[PDB]
């Protein structure tokens, strides 16, 4: 019974507990490069990717992600035709790039096949517990009738689901189990690791095969983005920190003269419900209209240029290989 | 001097201080097996017990909870008479599975063989000390005059304890030493031990024997739940979570048109009261109404089959056996 | 250069760090014996000490924690005449033990010698900074002179402080720097040792030479008391937790309708003055009125002897001896 | 794959980790000495210096910490002719010491040669990150010019920083990345050093070459002053102390009846525009109005008097290199 003693063995950090170390630069922050290849079709002029969730991306917000050189996920709840139009309406728009999320469910064949009709740029397999056979069996499946097509596969959280994704056929990992600003899975089902340790974790083992990770929830602040990539992810999703924007899909609501938007997970009650005997396992709630998302983004790269250049990373690819972490208490989050 | 020396060794974790580690799972939340068998004649469809506690069950909620697959403990702050007739009356819905609180003292035995004579299905022999010469010469005594009845004995935390209510003959163990939502103990007396290493610890004794664990106490979330059962307890036992419902004894109050329970300690001043020196170790007072039990249930066990469904756990004993935790810092539960 | 590579090897524990761990009884706590004996001429009922202090110990006070089998320590904001005065009032109330502090000076013999001629029966020597040879030298000139008295000097926080003070000749050692409620000396100086800490490493060195300690300062609750004492200590002292009530000195003042008594650390700017260019090192605040000390010692005790039933402990050398902890996390405070 | 190895195992300790261990002291807290000598033509009477920032240290300033026995920074957003006339009426108040800050920019060597031919005492030449190529091979320019002048270079955080910053010419290295009241670089870069351990690991580098660290930022109470010292700095560097006094620069603002003061960091909105495409990494806000500047100091001087009273600290050389901290958790704080 290994299994028994070694219950209770694992530590793991998330992004409050550590900071990252300054060391020689000769870079200024204006002169740092923030690009990043995910595949030989897929490369990112900065690393973020806006959530592929129903309050935070449709063809608005995909559209001034790519254009500020970044990326969106078309959410999986609508129809198939509404989705298919969706990504058409992206690549119309000038030669953007764009994904779109499915389910792993019967007709996700169907749905993809629609997709890529469309020319999609990637596909996003994701469910909320991607170490399933049924994740790894529809990966296979498509795969083998699209081999060229950018599969990013999750969530996951261990090298272990990592290791299998990857050799089932997905050439992007999307890393989170528990990190959401709206998630309630630690509550509910007690279950999650923090979001730097998966990060590292999943990273260490992806770059054994050359597969880029996402990190995927919890970045509630820029410096948070930058550990995240520092921690050996090549990207990062955020949901919170664009659901705010005008480019966002919903209704900007005015409440005692202050203008929000709704924001809600998509294992909410009201999402699950769009998406059609679960235990919802997300909130909804409101976030401050934040104006369009270019200031989001300008004030987001900034806080990553910053970053490097304490660390002196000229690039991204040297941010992930030689930035070091300092451990603190919970007392030195007050110092900050 | 040895033990001078080994004072500040030891090192616990609560429920708040770990999270489960996803796994590889093919079985869904759906699909998975919630059933626990605690003995051969006391089986379990989902892993509940209410509370032995005068504002959490009576018949009712026994009866409810045995409805659902679980267990309610008719408490003791009633005579046998009294508490006789609450067990007769479960027994009447058709066969339902109910257990019963005995105290430890000169009357206990007076007690159980009129539990026994109702037809119990098991007596919660338990004190706020389960490690004392008191409890164990009671259980020995129980389990010379029953052989076949099903004895839980606590609340104990340390596999010491929990090795010898063994031997005494308790064929079921509950764990818990301070975790409680209404508990003063260990702010009053300084005494408790955290409630995910006190399961684990009695667990890793009791499985030698092959004896189950209730896990009693410190639960406020579902997900608390599933990393007690992870943590080796068959089954957890639940006061907080329970007493605003419906079937709960106690009147519900409407303060400023909000629906409002009383949930107390047993070790409360006004339960001690009612139960008849000692400094209360108990608190009183109010949780939110919560209408029908079975609403609150469904949405535990739903948070239960969730997690199982992320650990791989096509059922309790996979659960119990091959979860593994996490640890984090403190800073680490604000995400 | 082994001081600056050891600068911050030390770990400390407080009181909320840890929990007194259950182990077997055979012993109810109604039958348990709270008892010690500090030495052969002062034998305590109860193992409580209330502090010398001008908001909390005069001859009242001291008369009725004699009675409750306890002491009381006179304090030393008055003259000689009124302080020889203030004992002697509390020995002729019947036969009641009585100590008194004595600041570190050089009218400190004159005082003494009032003290003793008024049949005191402990002088406590505490200043701020026990380890200092200013103490060492007051405690040989006193013990020279008094052979048999019973001397208390403090206070201390390290072991090696501990074996000046015994060599020096005091028969009781009291332990606390910076853990006192009324206490700014750690926000101030940046000066002190975690309470359990220190008590645990002033018994290892006191129990060598066969001295009890007592633990002063920051005992909030009566489970503070018991861990105190499980961490080797044979008696507390405690200031806030009496100040409340009936028997200490100072007028209850109302304010909106509720009774409050006012307790001053001795080192705050008021009670310095009494006393008579350091900088204040404790504050000026209210206490709830308690009522009589009868109630505040019946709880105190209660949650001790409830405290021994729980360790088996049939008397407090058991308890001193044997109990153990377990250490837990700052998440650890929110189960309790 | 050693850098990716590694990248987790560094732990830093902030103010609020640690206290001072006392120990055996003869030396009563007004008998103690706190001069400190950073170079042999740069004595201080007091070991502390007023930050260089446009809301606590001008000439009125400057000149009353110099009376105290400290120093002051003239700030830098302003011409080099408004600097160096504030920092010759400084030196006009009676040879008082004195020092200015210089950015890292092509005008730096025209603005230090008026500030030389003014007499100042010491150049702060100091950037968010010190450890730059930019930072270094402007010192060597600066000290090849000017052989015998004080050098201040900062800001860092590592032991490689400070040998880099030694070996370029520096004869004083600051130190402090990201622990300032004002600061949110650690929000908004993610990037920082827990400002002991910073203290410590530069400490345990310039030793070796008899350099001075000066602790900057952090500091809220006299304990983190005493806490500094004791883990290495020769002396302490303070703006949010400071920014409320009545000599430091700014209008005093009166809301609600109460007298405020503005406080910013030099990398705020309002700093960064007034010393002219970075996002900013410091707030503005405002500090309670504190009168004179001496009340301020004195409270400071007798902390750390009391602070090496306890530890038996003669003067500032046995703090640095005898005192011992005691580490504790968060609980701990608490008391
Ligand atoms: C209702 C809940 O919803 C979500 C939870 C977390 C993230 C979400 C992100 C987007 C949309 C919904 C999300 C959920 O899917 N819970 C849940 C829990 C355990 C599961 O285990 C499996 C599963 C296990 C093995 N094979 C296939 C699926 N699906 C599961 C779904
Ligand atoms: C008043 C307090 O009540 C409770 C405390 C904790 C949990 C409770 C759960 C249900 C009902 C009451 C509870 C108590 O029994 N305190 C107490 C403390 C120490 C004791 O030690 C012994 C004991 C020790 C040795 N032999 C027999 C009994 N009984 C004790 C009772
Ligand atoms: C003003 C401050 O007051 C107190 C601090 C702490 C506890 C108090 C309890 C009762 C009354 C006053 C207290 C103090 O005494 N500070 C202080 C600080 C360092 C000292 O160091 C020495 C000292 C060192 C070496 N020899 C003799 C005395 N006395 C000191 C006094
Ligand atoms: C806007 C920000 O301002 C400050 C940040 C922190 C402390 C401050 C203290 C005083 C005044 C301004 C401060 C900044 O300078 N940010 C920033 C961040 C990274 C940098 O990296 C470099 C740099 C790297 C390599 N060579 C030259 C410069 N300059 C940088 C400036
Ligand atoms: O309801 C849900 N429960 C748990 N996680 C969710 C839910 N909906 C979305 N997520 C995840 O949370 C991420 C957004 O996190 P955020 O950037 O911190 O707001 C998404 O990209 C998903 O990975
Ligand atoms: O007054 C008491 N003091 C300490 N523990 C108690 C008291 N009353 C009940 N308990 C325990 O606390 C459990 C319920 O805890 P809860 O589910 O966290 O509210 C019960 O099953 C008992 O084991
Ligand atoms: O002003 C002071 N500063 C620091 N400690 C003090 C001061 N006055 C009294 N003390 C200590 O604090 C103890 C009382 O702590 P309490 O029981 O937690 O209130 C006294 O017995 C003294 O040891
Ligand atoms: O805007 C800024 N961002 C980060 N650090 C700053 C900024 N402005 C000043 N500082 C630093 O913070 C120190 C003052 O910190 P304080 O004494 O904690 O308020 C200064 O001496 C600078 O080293």
């Amino acid at each position: 019974n290994a299994m028994w003693e070694s219950k209770f063995v694992k530590e793991g950090l998330t992004f409050d507990d550590v900071l990252l170390v300054p060391a020689k630069s000769d870079v200024l922050p204006r002169e740092v490069s923030v690009k990043t290849v995910l595949s030989e079709s897929l490369q990112l002029n900065i690393p973020l990717i806006s959530a592929g969730m129903d309050t935070v991306t449709e063809a608005d917000m995909a559209i001034a992600m790519a254009r500020q050189g970044g990326l969106g996920i078309i959410h999986k709840n609508m129809s198939i035709e509404q989705q298919a139009e969706q990504v058409d309406k992206v690549k119309r728009s000038g030669g953007l790039l764009v994904g779109a999320a499915v389910g792993v469910t019967a007709d996700a064949m169907t749905r993809i096949d629609a997709l890529v009709k469309a020319s999609v740029d990637a596909i996003v397999l994701d469910t909320a517990h991607g170490h399933s056979q049924g994740v790894i069996d529809k990966v296979k499946e498509v795969r083998a009738k699209y081999p060229s097509l950018n599969i990013i596969a999750g969530n996951v959280a261990t090298a272990e689901a990592t290791k299998a994704l990857i050799e089932a056929g997905a050439n992007v990992v999307k890393v989170g189990i528990g990190p959401g600003s709206i998630c309630t899975t630690r509550v509910v089902a007690g279950v999650g690791v923090p979001q730097l340790t998966a990060v590292y974790d999943c990273a260490t083992e992806a770059r054994k095969h050359g597969i880029p990770v996402i990190a995927d929830g919890g970045i509630k602040y820029s410096g948070d983005m930058v550990k995240a990539l520092a921690a050996g992810a090549h990207v990062v999703m955020l949901g919170s920190m664009f659901a705010g924007v005008a480019e966002s899909p919903g209704e900007t609501e005015i409440y005692q003269g202050r203008q929000f938007k709704v924001y809600r997970g998509m294992g909410s009650v009201g999402a699950m419900e769009k998406g059609s005997k679960l235990v919802p396992e997300g909130i909804e709630g409101r976030v401050p209209y934040k104006g369009p998302l270019a200031d989001t983004v300008h004030q987001l790269v900034g806080g990553l240029r910053a970053g490097m250049g304490y660390c002196g990373a000229q690039d991204l690819e040297f941010l992930r290989e030689n930035a070091q972490f300092i451990r603190m208490s919970g007392a030195g989050l007050l110092e900050s």
